[PDB]
């Protein structure tokens, strides 16, 4: 599923991501935009052989199991495919664990490089939330 910008904002809020660990909703929407262009099916192989999955491109190196990332962990206790569902619950639940890991949203390199410090509120501007 390819979410619209305000549609994703609303689903993220419903699932408790707005202001989670202090990150406003615009930050999450901006992270999703650059990580997956709002497409729940997005996948990208990393150089190290791990793979990022879903709206927030969660990495199999640590967070989900894909059966093909040697030596990795599955800290969200989920098959990576769950992260590609039209329903974003699994991605959100696992994102909450990632963002609580110590480095906040810097765990998402696109958020640090393209969202951090910017006017992220623009991402939820005009949305009926
Ligand atoms: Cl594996
Ligand atoms: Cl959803
Ligand atoms: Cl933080
Ligand atoms: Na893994
Ligand atoms: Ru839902």
């Amino acid at each position: 599923k390819v979410f619209g910008r305000c549609e994703l904002a609303a689903a993220m809020k419903r699932h408790g991501l707005d202001n989670y660990r202090g990150y406003s909703l615009g930050n999450w929407v901006c992270a999703a935009k650059f990580e997956s262009n709002f497409n729940t099916q997005a996948t990208n192989r990393n150089t190290d052989g791990s793979t990022d999955y879903g709206i927030l491109q969660i990495n199999s190196r640590w967070w989900c199991n894909d059966g093909r990332t040697p030596g990795s962990r599955n800290l969200c206790n989920i098959p990576c495919s769950a992260l590609l569902s039209s329903d974003i619950t699994a991605s959100v639940n696992c994102a909450k664990k990632i963002v609580s890991d110590g480095n906040g949203m810097n765990a998402w390199v696109a958020w640090r490089n393209r969202c951090k410090g910017t006017d992220v509120q623009a991402w939820i501007r005009g949305c009926r939330l």
